[PDB]
């Protein structure tokens, strides 16, 4: 049977060049590997490589002494077209169900087939970033997953993720006996990092801008770089990724860690036997494009404009999360209920009917969430669990936080994430 | 006797650079003879001991610097450099001096010479004190009036480093009086500083803030390592003028000289002192903005603290304090101004300049009474709303009384934020 591929980066913007060169990279592997073009099915928004920002048009690196990995990488789903339902149309093969100038390529596979899928952005608690809101539900993720697993069109899925909180997608949702073996860069709790930024032990070339790749996703694209992939498995590879933080989690079917890299990936000539925060970075690029521009320059007009806004709204989306706690709660005991971790085997929510309407009322009261307030996620999920209602949200969402902020990223225009 | 009084407008760790530079100049006038009793020193002394200093004990004024500090007098230090103190240490009134301060006066007779160095930061035609109220330029040229009637100083040079430094003595400052003047910018301009952590010159790794003030590090470095007996004010004047890169690179930032210019064909052997160099004057230095400055510093100090630690909690604290304090100034004056004039004609009477000749300001008195109400209803400018100060000198000369004041600052600007930069604990800037 035939080798398949999925590759999401789901963020868009120059800040998040790192996501979309991780997908490049991967691209590049696989290729060398010897999987076939019309078996990978690439989900990146394409405006990285032609962006403004960009100091060399046409190449997008992964590492700081790197080389072009853009170059020849497929575009299936580019720009708005990378949303859930197209993400999981393309999963589920249907392609009666796109929407957009897509390609039409589709995981239409059988059941001698194996399956890996990538993706990095970003994400939150039991929630993927996609650069169109909305964004990737867990629940929704996990019932497409059921429903593939039904249809018996695979035999085994390798599933990587690069996402803060990862681990929070699958925890108490993704059955152990569906041949899905996970391998995310984070628990449900914690963040997920990132490497080869402006000031750093392996700094790229000073020309760039911003952070050029994530930590857990270089970890495994060196490793699958220069090895060769039938003398190494995913258990190897684990412990590989392992060693290079300072958790690495895995989830589902983990009998599948046992198998070889062959299985999935590709080995080329090789014959080799074997940071900071997501959303801490973003402040680096915003920092040094303000930081890096000439004195009374337009660029640093803007470029301090853009850094204001974005500092406000982390300012804002905060203490309107923290004043509506106090007002459902209480003041000492409403900041235990919002930053808690439910313990490990049980899923992030009970209710997510409930968790996507405490959302969206808390953001027709105080604004968008961007990619910034998935940090708050959880949040509104111990919220739903605590047994909060839209008509007790609405009330506390209206006190605290009666204003939304003129900042472009307090915006509702294709908004309730 | 060559007397000196030196001034550091500043405090906190952040404003490092100031002290340092008046660390520096006390060396070179040890160096070139000048004796401790004439030399007055204004530091607040909070950097040497600082938690965030790396190495205790020792100031820096140059990336590949050794040590300015030690044997540096403390005549007045800590909450004792006020206006009024500064003003009492220049008329040598020690009667008239409040705190535990050593006493030392500027007790000068017409045969002597001084020197007076000061910077901070400071805001049109006003300097930083390290603490509440300010310097205002119509106080300080009237003592520097009183001390020339007195007759007890044949020369008087006095360099500044501030923002807008000119619109300190720019019509005020009369020029035959024996009082030359060498400011880092003009009136409307910013100073920069030097030696900042990602820079040209880069200081050690360890340090987390600017060393040093581009003007103040020009003079400096140029009467550290030549013989003061062959060099004149006016070539220092054009040795410090070259030293500038950014005249030509931004805006304005001209070094400038105000009151008796005549004094610039002296020696500076005749105020400072020049030992064993002997090198006749012969013939990058990259930096930014100061109010930028503190930026840096804010920004290296949470993104080199540990993630999830209880610095980089503080640190990101401080820094969300600093953005949200500018950024409602900035808002608040802006509205106050399209409520004042209009929305698209306010803009230009806030961010006027004067025709050069002309003071800041004619009315000195409402001056302050406009930034007064203005803090009443908005909180305090702390040391970053001094770019503001010229907005609320050109609504002076307007003709904008407190009564109208009062009610503009009262629309835009009805809460005062709970940062700790808006507190008013004895504030009134």
């Amino acid at each position: 049977g035939t080798r398949w591929a999925v590759l999401v980066a789901g963020s868009k913007g120059y800040v998040n060049y790192r996501h979309q060169a991780d997908v490049c990279h991967a691209y590049q592997i696989l290729k060398k590997g010897g999987l076939k073009d019309e078996n990978i099915i690439v989900f990146m928004y394409d405006d990285i490589a032609y962006n403004e920002s960009n100091p060399h048009p046409g190449v997008i690196i992964n590492h700081p002494y790197g080389s072009d990995v853009y170059k020849g990488v497929p575009k299936d789903y580019v720009g708005e077209d990378i949303n859930p339902p197209n993400f999981y149309a393309v999963l589920l093969a249907n392609k009666s169900a796109l929407t957009g100038t897509g390609s039409g390529k589709v995981l239409d596979s059988g059941p001698n087939d194996h399956v890996f899928i990538y993706y990095t952005n970003h994400g939150g608690a039991g929630v993927l970033g996609m650069p169109s809101k909305p964004y990737i539900a867990a629940s929704d993720l996990n019932d497409v997953l059921k429903k593939k697993h039904a249809s018996g069109t695979y035999k085994s899925i390798v599933f990587y993720v690069e996402s803060c909180e990862s681990g929070s997608m699958f925890d108490g949702l993704l059955p152990e006996d569906h041949n899905i073996y996970v391998m995310g860069a984070s628990d449900t709790g914690e963040s997920s990092w990132v490497t080869y930024c402006p000031l750093q032990h392996p700094s790229p070339p000073p020309e760039y801008d911003v952070c050029v790749g994530d930590l857990f996703s270089v970890a495994w694209l060196e490793d699958c770089d220069v090895h060769n992939l039938q003398t190494e498995t995913f258990q190897q590879q684990y412990e590989v990724v392992k060693n290079k933080t300072i958790h690495v989690v895995q989830y589902g079917d983990v009998g599948l860690s046992k198998q070889t890299l062959f299985v999935y990936m590709g080995t080329d000539p090789a014959n080799d036997n074997n940071a900071v925060s997501q959303r801490d970075a973003d402040l680096i690029h915003y920092w040094e494009k303000y930081r890096r521009a000439p004195e009374g320059s337009s660029r640093k007009a803007e470029a301090k404009k853009q850094l204001r806004e974005v500092m406000a709204h982390r300012m804002h989306i905060d203490n309107s999360v923290k004043h509506i706690g106090k007002l459902l709660f209480g003041i000492e005991k409403g900041h235990k209920m919002l930053n808690n971790v439910r313990p490990a085997g049980l899923p992030v929510v009970d209710d997510w009917d409930c968790f996507k309407t405490l959302i969206r009322t808390f953001e027709t009261h105080c604004g968008s969430l961007s990619e910034y307030g998935m940090k708050h996620m959880r949040s509104f999920a111990n919220l739903c669990n605590a047994g909060i209602r839209k008509e007790q949200m609405a009330e506390a969402s209206a006190q605290a936080c009666v204003s939304i902020p003129d900042n472009p990223w307090s915006s509702l225009h294709a908004g309730f994430s």
